[PDB]
C-alpha cells in the first residue's frame, strides 16, 4: 500500500504494524556550565525510559506523518483566487483522510488557521465568508492533527510575492534558533532571548519600506498535554521555569513588520472547552445540547463555528455566547498587529525524549 496524489490512502494502512517514521533527532543542547548533555542518548536508564513511552511518541509520529503529507498536498495547490473557505475545507478533508478521524480518538487537533497579513493566528473563515486570497496576501497555515490527544502544532507561511522573502526567512531562523535552544533544563526565557536575538538581526524592505523584524511579543510557544494545546507553561519568543523530560512543546515564533504587539480584532471563529471545568449541569435546552455537541465531538479540543455547521448544528450562536459567559468556553478571536502591518510564523512540536530531542513535525519543507 503506497500514497495516492492526491492524498487518500490514512497513515495508518501506509504502516500497518503501526510503527511510524521518527521526526529529526537531535542531541540535546550543552549546559551554560558548557557540559554536553550528550550521554542521554547512551544512557541505558534514559534508553529504558524513552521506550517506556514508545506507544506516546509512536501516536504523535503519526499524527506527524499526516501533517507532512497534508502540508505537502496544501503547497502544491493554494493559490490565490481560492477563497479562505475553499482552502480550509479542501485542507480539512484531505487531514480527515489521513489521520483516519475517528471520534476522540484520532483527528483535527484544532481549526485550520489561514491568518491574513497584520493578523497572526486565529483566523479561520466562519460561514459566509467572502474573503479571497490575494497575491500580496501573506498568509500562515496553521493547522492541527491528533492521535489519542497526542497533538501535532505545527505551522508554515504561504507567500505568492517574493517580496517577503527576508521576512519568512528571519521567522523560520528563529523558529529554528528556538527548536535548537531548547532542551531538558534548559530555561523558557533562555530559548526566548535566543528567538529574539535572531529575528531583530533581520532587516526587510517591502514595498520600498524599511523595517526591523519584530518578534510578537504577546505570543508564545507553549508545552502541550494530552487533549490540550497549552498545558500551563509558556516559550516567550523575548527576553524561572524550566523544560522538563518527557515534555512536548510547540516551538513557534511570529515576525512583524508592526508594533510587534497582537490585538483581538474582528469576528471570532475559534473556541475550547476550558480544561479546568469540571461538569456544569445546564438547563437551558439550545446552551445545554451545544455543549453536549460539543462534549461529544470535541471534549477539551478547539473548534470552530464552521466545525458547529457542519454536523448540522445551527441557530447557536447565543448558545456559544452562554457557555463563553459561563467560562465553560473560552473565545479565541483573531490576533493581529496594527492594519497594514506583516506578519509570518513557521511552528513544530518537540518531544523532550529521555535520549534525545525529536523534532516529529519535522520535514523536508521545513
Ligand atoms: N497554544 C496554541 O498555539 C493554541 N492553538 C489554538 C488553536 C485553537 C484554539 Cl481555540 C486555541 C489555541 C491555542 C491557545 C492559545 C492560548 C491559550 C490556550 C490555547
Ligand atoms: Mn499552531
Ligand atoms: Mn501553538
Amino acid at each position: 500500500k503506497v500514497q495516492t496524489d492526491p492524498p487518500s490512502v490514512p497513515i495508518c494502512d501506509l504502516y500497518p504494524n503501526g510503527v511510524f517514521p521518527k521526526g529529526q533527532e537531535c542531541e540535546y543542547p550543552p549546559t551554560q556550565d558548557g557540559r554536553t548533555a550528550a550521554w542521554r542518548t547512551t544512557s541505558e536508564e534514559k534508553k529504558a525510559l524513552d521506550q517506556a513511552s514508545e506507544e506516546i511518541w509512536n501516536d504523535f509520529r503519526e499524527a506527524a506523518e499526516a501533517h507532512r503529507q497534508v502540508r505537502k498536498y496544501v503547497m502544491s495547490w493554494i493559490k490565490p483566487g481560492m477563497t479562505m473557505i475553499e482552502i480550509c475545507e479542501k485542507l480539512e478533508d484531505c487531514s480527515r483522510k489521513l489521520i483516519k478521524e475517528n471520534g476522540l480518538n484520532a483527528g483535527l487537533a484544532f481549526p485550520t488557521g489561514c491568518s491574513l497579513n497584520n493578523c497572526a493566528a486565529h483566523y479561520t473563515p466562519n460561514a459566509g465568508d467572502t474573503t479571497v486570497l490575494q497575491y500580496d496576501d501573506i498568509c500562515k497555515i496553521d493547522f492541527g492533527t491528533h492521535i489519542s490527544g497526542r497533538i501535532i502544532d505545527c505551522a508554515f507561511t504561504v507567500t505568492f510575492n517574493p517580496k517577503y522573502d527576508t521576512l519568512l526567512k528571519a521567522v523560520k531562523d528563529a523558529t529554528n534558533t528556538g527548536i535548537k535552544c531548547a532542551g531538558i533544563d534548559v530555561r523558557l526565557c533562555d530559548v526566548g532571548e535566543a528567538i529574539q536575538e535572531v529575528m531583530e538581526s533581520y532587516e526587510v524592505e517591502i514595498d520600498g519600506k524599511t523595517y526591523q523584524v519584530k518578534p510578537i511579543r504577546n505570543l508564545n510557544g507553549h508545552s502541550i498535554g494530552q487533549y490540550r494545546i497549552h498545558a500551563g507553561k509558556t516559550v516567550p519568543i523575548v527576553k524561572a521555569t524550566r523544560m522538563e523530560e518527557g515534555e512536548v512543546y510547540a516551538i513557534e515564533t511570529f515576525g512583524s513588520t508592526g508594533k510587534g504587539v497582537v490585538h483581538d480584532d474582528m469576528e471570532c471563529s475559534h473556541y475550547m472547552k476550558n480544561f479546568d471545568v469540571g461538569h456544569v449541569p445546564i438547563r437551558l435546552p439550545r446552551t445545554k445540547h451545544l455543549l453536549n455537541v460539543i462534549n461529544e465531538n470535541f471534549g477539551t479540543l478547539a473548534f470552530c463555528r464552521r466545525w458547529l455547521d457542519r454536523l448540522g448544528e445551527s441557530k447557536y450562536l447565543m448558545a456559544l455566547k452562554n457557555l463563553c459567559d459561563l467560562g465553560i468556553v473560552d473565545p479565541y478571536p483573531p490576533l493581529c498587529d496594527i492594519k497594514g502591518s506583516y506578519t509570518a510564523q513557521f511552528e513544530h512540536t518537540i518531544l523532550l525524549r529521555p535520549t534525545c530531542k525529536e523534532v516529529v513535525s519535522r520535514g523536508d519543507d521545513y
